[PDB]
């Protein structure tokens, strides 16, 4: 109508979830989104669905299939001819997946009655929103509340400018049409290492340049050392304190200069991915505003209930503090929607799981052991290795471990971290119990189906107290 | 002779864990076991390690990889030759898995310091146990407590007796050296369809002949139905209501007659698996009278705590009442050792997960829906398909669903049931919520990572409450 209860600008996982939940709570909801995808029409779901979460998980699943037929089929007595990938077909499948899914979300807001404005939306004083359509149409809307879910973008570095051809960000990467001979990845983060894995399993030699002292500094210290080892055994070369000073591309490959034990220069990679960071988009989102503050780093100031400086305007997901993860932005969206309707809601930020979907998966919930040491919580810890799981052994999949950490005085579970088969699923079991204030004895006292990979969390909980059966 | 605090008869999953846990508690414990593994020596582990759990999953994983490369790799642009199999290698790999795990259990009891006696153990009157070594050397050992965990064996049927060549039970079906081109399975339960799925995938035209006309009674009906369709689509031809009348082992094949409303005989399979049930084993454990009562069906009579009629004697696993599962045996073992050393334990027989490790895998916990309706309880059901899941789509593993059954009055969760990818893990996350007293609304409020198969549980709980993001 001319009025709305809530207008959400940006339809990413925070944004379109914000929207469906606000409509489900009976508010007249609008949704503004400007992104048109790969088949010419607007494509909802954001970075995650279109150039993110679903694109990289899909290519990681296809490039794992390749690598199993290649390395271990023989251990199963399975013989194949020479196995070969068709990279246009693989990318076509992925694109068919983002097509299905884009479409799904679109039916979901129509069935749910949200009104979707296709254009750019910017917040005016008095919480009116001006929507500018492709041609330059301008339309302002009235609403009672605004929810800014504008998300983020690739950090951009001076020594290596992307041109979406020889040098690329995470989007260019996901759409290559052939495996590159040599691929450099700048940034050893979650995105860096996933994309690095994908093409190295298909055939690229891959070097992952990282400037920081440490490998994966936010993952538990024992889980990360184990991951460094295994990812390097599959030929990701991760050079850990490299600063790149410049790049040059004579016509079709890029020579990078960097400093790490020497002042070195890598023979001109055929592809370079730039995966140094993501950062918040505030591009034309606000007028000299409905007084919305930005912080020194570019994030929209919100409080702990994602409410800005302007009553009724909230900002959620990637433009705001916290982990830049899809489930953080979505739960920020439903929590926010509920505060606008049937108030009683706050998000627990101390229990959002983090997953990298590599060979094996790395995942963790709660606090890491090194963080527990900096504000001296005496911890007890139990660990159980998938080499000791008869289930993982049957699946020919024995790498990694489960790590359970507990309070040494009346052992409430403080962290569950794991690198292994199904890391996402077992950490979610760790997380569901943490939510009910579990101890390791609760976990240990439970009936876990056999054989199941789950048994290795049951056994890491038995082990906090030193009474695991299949190890000691 | 030597004098003990606990003597355990049988080293299957219940009894070898019972012996470890008594050792862990301070009791001089003795293990007795007479199974010789096909290699030569006494092999600990029982029906599950040697000839049940780990064998069937091991074959089930190689056959699905075969099944996958045949018709699945194409979808990712994987240009193979065309998938061939060497079954002699495929069983050799399972035989190593078993050798390594049997070896593992042996090193575990030794480390926990259990005395093993390789022989048959018979309980004599007045708590003393005799062990006969390989050659008739008798020994009577003294103890203040006894745990009989002797086991189960297959139900042999008169129309069709085993000879481990042409007519076989599940042990023999686990050791075939070639793929029968036509296979008959009598019994469409867990065992039956897992061994039929193994060889079907590898090429056997398989028929499952079932005496009841109710497919998978103890499994939630929505799920059993779904399961019957998806399994009939992979080529299992399951005939319900079929009784087999007679067997003609010729020299080539097994001609099997049967009546299924009409009396007919399906052609002459190359091999017949007799998979109708498993019965308890009590053979020579009674002296004349030990004092232990046997039950009318063959079991040993024990109370709710696995105590028999004879005060220092307990009986755990498949020789006793309950779902004949390895995790049920293990847990009763642990519980009996704890109340032996100081009564600090009790187990919940209402939350014991059960899984069929088929092609979608099938798991469930709590009450099935038909049982709830049958005893008049008011329920609300949230159901969520893997077809609408982000991760399943990327994995190309989209079949099936998650069903959360909660009580309509208190919103407490009654049963979790799922046919689909990682069913067993998703039910164990459900068993965990359920152990703590969850409402469907508690799980609906939790943060589940994106993308994840665990999210299909989240959205199922949210769907019990009418308000689930990605469907309705
Ligand atoms: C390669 C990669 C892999 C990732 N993998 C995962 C993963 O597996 N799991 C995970 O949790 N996270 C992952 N992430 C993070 C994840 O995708 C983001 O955290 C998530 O997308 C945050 O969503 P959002 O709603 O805040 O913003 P976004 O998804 O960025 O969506 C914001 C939307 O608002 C729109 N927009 C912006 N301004 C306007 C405007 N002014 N008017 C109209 N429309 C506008 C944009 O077009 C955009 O579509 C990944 C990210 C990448 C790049
Ligand atoms: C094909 C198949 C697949 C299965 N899959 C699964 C699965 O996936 N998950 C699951 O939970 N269950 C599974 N089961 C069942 C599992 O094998 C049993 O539930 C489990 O073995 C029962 O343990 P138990 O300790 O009671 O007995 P058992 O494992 O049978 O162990 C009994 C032991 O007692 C010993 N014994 C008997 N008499 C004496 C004697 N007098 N003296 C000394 N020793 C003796 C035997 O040699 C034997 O090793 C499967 C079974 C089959 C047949």
């Amino acid at each position: 109508s001319q009025k709305f209860d809530v207008i959400v600008i940006g339809a990413g996982p925070g944004g379109y979830v914000a929207a469906i939940k606000s409509a489900q709570l009976g508010l007249k909801t609008a949704l503004i989104e400007k992104y048109k995808g790969k088949e010419g029409k607007t494509a909802l779901g954001g970075t995650c669905l279109n150039v993110g979460c679903i694109p990289s998980k899909a290519l990681l699943d296809s490039s794992y299939k390749f690598h199993e037929a290649h390395e271990s089929f023989k251990l199963h007595g399975i013989s194949t001819g020479e196995v070969a990938i068709d990279v246009p077909t693989m990318i076509a499948r992925k694109d068919q997946i983002v097509r299905n899914l884009t479409g799904g979300v679109a039916s979901l807001i129509k069935a749910n009655g949200v009104t979707l404005f296709e254009g750019h939306g910017k917040l005016l004083a008095g919480k009116k929103v001006e929507v500018t359509a492709a041609d330059g149409s301008s339309q302002v809307l009235d609403t009672e509340n605004v929810i800014l879910a504008s998300g983020s973008k690739p950090v951009e570095i001076p020594p290596a400018p992307v041109d979406q051809d020889v040098i690329v960000d995470s989007t260019g990467a996901l759409d290559f049409q052939n495996v590159p001979g040599k691929l450099g990845v700048i940034g050893a983060g979650v995105i860096g290492l996933e994309l690095g894995s994908v093409w190295a399993r298909l055939g690229a030699e891959v070097t992952v340049l990282e400037a920081m002292d440490k490998f994966l500094p936010a993952v538990d210290e024992q889980v990360a050392k184990e991951a460094q080892k295994i990812l390097t055994k599959q030929g990701l070369k991760i050079l850990l304190g490299a600063r790149v000073t410049g790049t040059e591309v004579k016509n079709k490959q890029v020579t990078v200069k960097f400093v790490d034990a020497e002042g070195e220069k890598s023979q001109a990679f055929d592809k370079l991915i730039v995966a140094v960071g993501r950062r918040p988009v505030t591009t034309d989102l606000l007028a000299a505003d409905s007084g919305v503050t930005l912080d020194e780093r570019g994030f929209i100031y919100v409080d702990d209930y994602c409410a800005t400086s302007v009553p009724g305007v909230y900002a959620i997901g990637d433009v705001v503090r916290g982990a830049m993860l899809a489930h953080k932005a979505s739960e920020e969206g439903v929590v926010v929607a509920e505060r606008i309707a049937g108030h009683k809601a706050q998000m627990n930020y101390d229990l959002i799981p983090a997953v990298i979907y590599t060979h094996p998966e790395i995942a963790g919930v709660g606090k890491t052991e090194q963080a527990l040491k900096a504000e001296g919580v005496a911890i007890n810890v139990g660990v159980f290795p998938f080499a000791a799981s008869g289930r993982a052994m049957a699946a020919n999949d024995t790498a990694g471990f489960v790590k359970v950490i507990a309070d040494a005085k009346t052992d409430r579970v403080l962290g569950v971290h794991v690198i292994g088969p199904s890391a996402a699923e077992l950490v979610q079991q760790g997380a569901i119990a943490m939510e009910f204030g579990t101890s390791a004895e609760d976990l240990g006292m439970m009936v876990f189906a056999h054989p199941a990979l789950s048994e290795a969390l049951h056994e890491a909980a038995l082990a906090v107290s030193g009474h695991a059966i299949h190890v000691a």
